[PDB]
């Protein structure tokens, strides 16, 4: 049959989908969610063999272990065991587009297990097996006999083995195909892997059983009353004596319960469902569920006899909440949400696509600690445990069908084709059937990047009809089609329109008000965090706060999809597209997260945490106004700490308890202040601290902060008369300045400061020269590649204009002795192919104090592309342990990504001034810096800087961080100006105009002084 | 102004004058102005100005220099935005070109007198024997800012001797979204803290 090449067959003998079951035979166990003896895990060691195609699988395999197989851990992805290569492609399919066929060479994983089954399981009832996730399709045999087949890699496939097992030892054989017609609907931008990658389990249910159950909660106007309704269905023999009881508990207290025999109300002329019953329970003043306070009740569904003997029980966590769109706003419990979301793929650098509880918990805690309240299951239903954690820890979830056909031409080729409706429909229906009882799921999504086809409209309507409690969204086809309740664009900009034909991406503020438009807008994806990115993040937040209908969005994305590989030294390193011989591949595009694969944060993370704060502040004289953005809770685990410092020197600090109602304000009056004993800028910094530990945070957790400048006292006191005067020695090739034990040498041929001495100790490894380029960020490169340049990418503009190749021509170099100092004047032009790109005019003034004052005035040709930076750079001979500065920090910050950073005195190890992006680039800048200390050197002024052991050259020529090697000494880049990094997307220029260096004339000045 | 420093130095081919001043009020330092004037053998005087504005004082209306010239010339010629008066948040209509008008046209006779007649984005200005080059905004007329500020009606303005030149490195927006509450947009407020500008003054 070749069922894997026929979208008309997506399963054979597969049981109906339903919500999580455990078949408890004890009510108390169901109530407490304890392990069920009727649900067993078959995870662990299995036997596995790899074949190139299904036709190479020996028949002997069905009845006997292949001697050549290996024992491996399941769940797993076989690529993660080295059987074949994982493939990283973004849009283009990993297989020839020729639906519904797949390649003849189709990697096949042959898994098997010999296990035991207790007699009691077979003496009565039904024994099924459950594969929570098999990628991408498979046939199943038990004791050599064929059982069934299944598709959809991200939903459980269940089969009844009751007629195939024997007491004692049994052998399962599962033939997993890497490619199938289901791969046409599995084109998500992620590694393409395969295998039995989710749990395997055996579930025993009684013959007469609970086959399905749905829980709904409705409320009165103010949510002070609710009605819990549970529809329950049965399979097996109907008996008048059967009953269902549904009881609801709060903690250890049963708050409501109802019992009825089966037999639903009349539905139509033919009657009603004799095999169903719906129980209705009243709930007074229910404790409502939200991401802010995830209150849960427990519903227990008992199937039993009238005389009270239990047959079995099922149960679930219930969260009393209402989700509705009204007057254009998405409301939760009647208040408008502000989604602080992120897209999160199921990725582990070691285990591939297998997910584990510990990793999931770590993700949720870091999300919450960083002010996220929502997550999108980009782009498929997740491992079942995920929903349970989101219900209990409190996160809003977008559950999304496993449908993505991005690489089709046009995008909706399959989605508009009726022959594909059936396959699509099960990816949507089976998700709803499985997840509709989880309170955390608040929105359903029809899939991703599959254009807009009639199939979407059909499925949109199916969900609306079956589950009116949750809005339905889908971005394909322009993000505002008839198949979406929410305008949910991906990467639409705040102010700038991108009027692409057919599927324009308007400015989000403009989009809301298009004629006739009334829905809310929540970006399904925005702020593409690829590499050094999130430039412009604050721009989105400001708009979300100002426009009611702009209800937030989901950052793309949570974690880098890098994979571990091991070098010749067995040292592990982070790998991306192409590193496994996979080709074609999409190289570094698989890495777009706020965190590295091991969950270590990238610098953008703090920018997100700060912008997503739940408390807003205003300062008026001595009053601080704090406003709460919580919708449901009071600030009952919060205190405000405030600190006043003069140029980093502490002056005063205090704490004040915060008692703000949701959406309320509190004014805090600050203490009269002492005066600063001297010149400088006074800064006020406030932070909200949670003194108590929570389920997701430690005691002392900082949830929000803000700073302001208070009084500044300009310095007018003239320094002190130095008693030494520097001396100038002129030669044909140089100008040398001596000041006791210090010397400075300016080369007359180059026009630069070539060497500096402290005594006999030389300070420089390379001369101090202007620099107007940067090792290109991912956002500067975009999709450009050597084999296919994208001439509009910033890097290509700079390259083509010769910025990287430009050479300095000296225009002038003179020396003047002043009364108390020596004055060096220089001028240089950078040209390319006859064109003057930049002109740098400088002065270096060295006085008796040992300070060298450098003034820089640069002209940039209006017609050349705006340069990446306007600064100087040098390779210092010293390597010191610490870096200390007065400026923005402490983490890496750029012009369009510096709101999170605070101005203060920072001190860190040199290695922390380097951000180890997997694909290396300019990194580690710190802006708004007034003083920088390193070794015996001190630089003062108002600049941006980076300092590390890697030159820009090395960074730009090295494609993987692991291949970087510390250079001799320390490279210092000090910029008067630096271009923004962008990130609205990582495929088209995204640096906003205000962050481009287009002034034409630039001026900056620094003073370098040492020991 | 409070003089902080004033020095003179002889260069290989020039004379260099360095100054520094503080403007204070009731003991608070509002602004600090640091300059150099370099006079070379070609007769050109290059003036470099670097100013600091206390972050806590209200952003100032302008950052420039002024002086009353003895000369009263008939025309005003400049390479910059024109020909009509234009301000930083009101200059889209003006075109960059070479403009030449009679002096009187460099003054706008608003009924209630005020700062007026500025022209922005100028690279060269010529008046009488003088020439100023750089990248600045300027106004020129027979009325001082002091007189304009003190006269409520244009008919009572009197030409002073000479000509008043206000040449600015930076000038604040004029606003107008309304005329009863501050309306100058943040991006046109002089809130940078530190400002730099340079002008060359010469003859012909
Ligand atoms: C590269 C663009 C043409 S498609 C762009 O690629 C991204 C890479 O992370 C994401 O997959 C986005 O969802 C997709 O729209
Ligand atoms: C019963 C409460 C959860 S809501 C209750 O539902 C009623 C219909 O049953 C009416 O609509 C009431 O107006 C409403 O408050
Ligand atoms: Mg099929
Ligand atoms: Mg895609
Ligand atoms: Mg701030
Ligand atoms: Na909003
Ligand atoms: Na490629
Ligand atoms: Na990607
Ligand atoms: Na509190
Ligand atoms: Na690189
Ligand atoms: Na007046």
């Amino acid at each position: 049959r070749r069922d894997w090449e026929n979208p008309g067959v997506t399963q054979l003998n597969r049981l109906a989908a339903h919500p999580p079951f455990a078949s408890w035979r004890n009510s108390e166990e169901a109530r407490t969610d304890r392990p069920s003896q009727q649900l067993r895990s078959l995870n662990g060691e299995w036997r596995f063999a790899w074949f190139p195609a299904p036709e190479a699988v020996p028949e002997s395999w069905l009845e006997c272990d292949l001697p050549e197989a290996d024992t491996v851990v399941v769940p797993s992805n076989w690529q993660m065991h080295g059987y074949d290569a994982p493939i990283y492609t973004n849009v283009t399919y990993p297989i020839t587009v020729n639906p519904p066929f797949v390649p003849t060479e189709n990697p096949t994983g042959c898994y098997s297990l010999t296990f035991n089954v207790d007699e009691s399981w077979l003496q009565e009832g039904q024994t099924r097996i459950i594969f929570d996730g098999v990628n991408s399709a498979f046939h199943l045999w038990c004791n050599g006999r064929w059982v069934g087949y299944g598709q959809d890699s991200r939903l459980p496939s269940e089969f009844d083995l009751s007629a195939f097992l024997r007491a004692g030892e049994n052998r399962l054989a599962v033939m997993v195909l890497r490619w199938s017609d289901g791969s046409y609907l599995e084109d998500q931008d992620m590694w393409r892997m395969s295998g039995i990658f989710r749990d395997v389990s055996l579930l025993h249910k009684p013959t007469t059983q609970i086959s399905d159950f749905h829980v709904a909660t409705r409320f009165n106007d103010d949510f002070s009353r609710a009605v819990l309704e549970a529809e329950v269905q049965m399979c097996g023999e109907l008996r008048d004596y059967l009953r269902v009881t549904v009881s609801l508990w709060q903690g250890e207290t049963q708050v409501a319960s109802g019992t009825a025999p089966f037999g639903g109300e009349i539905i139509d002329e033919r009657g009603g469902y004799a095999d169903r019953v719906t129980l209705r329970l009243n709930v007074e003043n229910p404790k409502l569920w939200s991401a802010e306070i995830p209150n849960l009740y427990r519903a227990v569904v008992e199937l039993h006899t009238a005389d009270g003997t239990l047959i079995e029980a099922e149960a679930c966590d219930v969260g009393f909440r209402e989700v509705r769109i009204e007057n254009g706003l998405l409301l939760l419990n009647g208040k408008p949400l502000l989604i602080r979301g992120v897209n999160r793929h199921e990725h582990h650098p070691l285990h591939g696509q297998v997910m584990d509880e510990q990793t999931m918990v770590q993700d949720i805690l870091l999300m919450k600690q960083n002010n996220f309240n929502a997550v999108r299951c980009s782009h498929y239903p997740n491992h079942p445990l995920w929903y349970t954690l989101c219900d209990r820890y409190g996160l809003y979830v977008v559950d999304e069908a496993n449908i993505e056909t991005n690489g089709m031409v046009p995008m909706n080729r399959l989605t508009d084709d009726p022959r594909w409706l059936p396959a699509m429909s099960e990816r949507v229906t089976r998700m709803v059937q499985r997840d509709r009882n989880h309170p955390s799921v608040i929105i359903w999504s029809l899939g991703n990047e599959s254009g807009h086809g009639a199939n979407h409209d059909a499925l949109y309507r199916w969900i609306k009809s079956v589950d009116p409690s949750r809005p339905v969204q889908y971005e394909g086809g322009g993000a505002d089609t008839t198949a979406t309740d929410i305008i949910c664009p991906m990467y639409a900009r705040v102010d700038e329109d991108q009027p692409f034909p057919a599927v324009p991406k308007w400015s989000i503020k403009k989009w809301l008000s298009l004629p006739g438009e009334t829905r809310p807008l929540i970006l399904c994806e925005y702020a593409h965090a690829m590499g050094n990115s999130l430039g412009g993040f604050a721009k989105y937040w400001q708009a979300f706060r100002q426009y009611p209908r702009l209800q937030g969005g989901f950052v793309w994305d949570w974690v880098d999809q890098s994979l571990i590989k091991y070098d010749e030294n067995g040292n592990p390193w982070s790998a991306y597209g192409g590193d496994f011989g996979d080709t074609p591949n999409d190289r570094q595009f698989c890495m777009n997260g706020l965190v590295f694969a091991d969950r270590t944060p990238h610098p953008a993370l703090t920018e997100a945490k700060h912008q997503q704060q739940f408390f807003q502040f205003r300062l008026s004289g001595q009053t601080i106004e704090v406003t709460s953005e919580y919708l449901f809770r009071h600030s009952d685990n919060e205190l405000l700490h405030w600190m006043v410092a003069l140029d980093g020197k502490p002056l005063a600090s205090g704490e004040v308890p915060l008692d703000v109602a949701p959406q309320g304000k509190q004014l805090i009056e600050l203490p009269e202040l002492p005066q600063p004993e001297s010149a400088g800028q006074l800064w006020l910094t406030v932070r909200v601290v949670q003194p108590n530990a929570t389920a997701w945070s430690e005691a002392g957790h900082i949830s929000a902060w803000q700073q302001w400048r208070l009084a500044e006292n300009l310095s007018v006191t003239l320094p002190a008369a130095s008693h030494a005067i520097p001396h100038l020695t002129t030669s044909e090739m140089d100008f040398c300045i001596e000041l006791g034990n210090k010397r400075w040498q300016f080369n007359r041929q180059s026009g630069f400061l070539s060497q500096m001495w402290i005594g006999d100790k030389k300070q420089l490894l390379t001369p101090l020269r202007d620099q107007f380029t940067r090792a290109p960020l991912d956002n500067d490169i975009g999709v450009s590649e050597a084999t296919r340049i994208d001439p509009n990418a910033w890097v290509e503009r700079w390259k083509a204009a010769g910025h990287y190749q430009a050479e300095a021509a000296l225009l002038q170099c003179t020396a003047d002795t002043l009364a108390d100092a020596v004055l060096i004047t220089t001028a240089h032009a950078w040209q390319h192919q006859g064109k003057t790109l930049f002109i740098s005019r400088k002065t270096y003034r060295i006085d008796g104090s040992g300070q060298m004052a450098i003034t820089v005035d640069v002209e940039v040709a209006s017609d050349t592309p705006h340069p990446a930076r306007i600064g100087l750079n040098c390779q210092l001979a010293q390597v010191a342990e610490r870096v200390n500065w007065l400026g923005l920090g402490p983490q890496e910050n750029y012009p369009d990504r510096l709101t999170a950073a605070c101005f203060d005195r920072w001190d860190l190890p040199l290695s922390d001034m380097y951000t180890p992006y997997v694909f290396p680039s300019e990194n580690g800048l710190r802006c708004g810096t007034r003083e920088l200390n390193y070794g015996p050197h001190q630089w003062r002024g108002d600049f941006q800087f980076n300092i590390s052991r890697y030159s820009q050259q090395q960074l730009m020529e090295t494609s993987h961080r692991h291949l970087l090697h510390a250079e001799e000494g320390t490279w210092l880049n000090i910029d008067g100006f630096h271009m923004g990094i962008g990130g609205d997307d990582s495929w088209s220029p995204s640096v906003s105009a205000e962050f481009q260096l287009s002034a034409g004339r630039y001026h900056y000045q620094l003073v370098w002084c040492q020991k």
